[PDB]
DNA sequence: GTCGG
DNA sequence: GCTGATGCGC
DNA sequence: CCGACGGCGCATCAGC
């Protein structure tokens, strides 16, 4: 990438300020210069060439004019030399464990992987399959994995009730060439915001995906939302595949639209969609478009581009959308 | 940390 | 048990 | 200067 080193050190920045400091504001602020730099077409030359993106303030451009100068920035050289930080940043990597728990367990001097392996007593459901699943979980998934889980997933949710629709949303929709994890959007059209006929609709895949032994452990579950692991089914005496991350999400299916918006992402386009909408005066979340006033009634929507005309955006396809 | 009023 | 805060995650 | 920064689901806990 033609910024990468400045990226890198910003989305670094990004994680001691979000993971040590607990200071969420900076690290919104970090990587949304990151996302900025990223996508500008030029390998940037100076600080102040930065500086005039958006989201790119004074600090963050001496610290362009350093790393640019240098090859690096004194700040996160101390900050890999600290132990604490070290810790503090290595167990965050951990699913479940988040800024408090990690600084936590570094206080009852819980700090390596050899310790978690230890002390799994001292760990929630969660954060035990986050321990159980580290290694598959930084591994990315290439597309073509995903398409075989998106053929498994929308079989099975098809032999539960041909009338569920599950949408493959994440980085996937916006045609990315590996994913994270996999997002699955899943409507029925027993839930609408209007009525919910009929029990059970997210149990009711979550066990048939379990069944086929696609689904293999669960983080979190409630009537709407769906957090846990897969994997897909390897040949004879081939090795297996990695556990991969799971999440799906049941939206009315009215509310198809703007849930799908919501889905696709990026997080930081959402974020800056979001944001746009506010100065427009309207708030959107994976529901709704609503008029601030307090947010007003729900506008009718039936595309995901009349979301973008109601703040004035040109319609951006979702693979424009990574940010 | 950055931005807008 | 309920409700509201907080952590963690999408 | 300085208030605002997107919006919400699930797990856990504290207080009643
Ligand atoms: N803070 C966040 C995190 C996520 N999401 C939305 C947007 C994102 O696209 C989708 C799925 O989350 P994700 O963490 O799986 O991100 P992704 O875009 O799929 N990228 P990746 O999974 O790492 O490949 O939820 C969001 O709105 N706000
Ligand atoms: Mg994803
Ligand atoms: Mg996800």
């Amino acid at each position: 990438t033609l910024n990468g080193g400045i990226t890198d050190m910003l989305t670094e920045l990004a994680n001691f300020e979000k993971n040590v400091s607990q200071a969420i504001h900076k690290y919104n602020a970090y990587r949304k210069a990151a996302s900025v730099i990223a996508k500008y077409p030029h390998k940037i030359k100076s600080g102040a060439e930065a500086k005039k993106l958006p989201g790119v303030g004074t600090k963050i451009a001496e610290k362009i004019d350093e790393f640019l100068a240098t090859g690096k920035l004194r700040k996160l050289e101390k900050i890999r030399q600290d132990d604490t930080s070290s810790s503090i940043n290595f167990l965050t990597r951990v699913s479940g464990i988040g800024p408090s728990a990690a600084r936590k367990f570094v206080d009852e001097g819980i700090k390596t992987l050899e310790d978690l392996r230890k002390n799994e007593d001292k760990l929630n459901h969660h954060q035990r399959i986050g321990l159980k699943y580290f290694g598959d979980f930084e591994k990315r998934i290439p597309r073509e994995e995903m398409l075989q889980m998106q053929d498994i997933v929308l079989n099975e949710v098809k032999k539960v009730d041909s009338e569920y629709i599950a949408t493959v949303c994440g980085s996937f929709r916006r045609g990315a060439e590996s994913s994270g994890d996999m997002d699955v959007l899943l409507t029925h059209p027993s839930f609408t915001s209007e009525s919910t006929k009929q029990p059970k609709l997210l149990h009711q895949v979550v066990e048939q995906l379990q069944k086929v032994h696609f689904i293999t452990d669960t983080l979190s579950k409630g009537e709407t939302k769906f957090m846990g692991v897969c994997q897909l089914p390897s040949k004879n005496d081939e090795k297996e595949y990695p556990h991969r991350r799971i999440d799906i999400r049941l939206i009315p299916k009215d509310q198809y639209y703007c849930g799908v918006l919501y889905f696709t992402g990026s997080d930081i386009f959402n974020k800056n969609m979001r944001a746009h909408a506010l100065e427009k005066g309207f708030t959107i979340n994976e529901y709704t478009i609503r008029p601030l006033g307090v947010a007003g009634e729900p506008l009718p929507v039936d595309s995901e581009k009349d979301i973008f005309d109601y703040i004035q955006w040109k319609y951006r396809e979702p693979k424009d959308r990574s940010e």
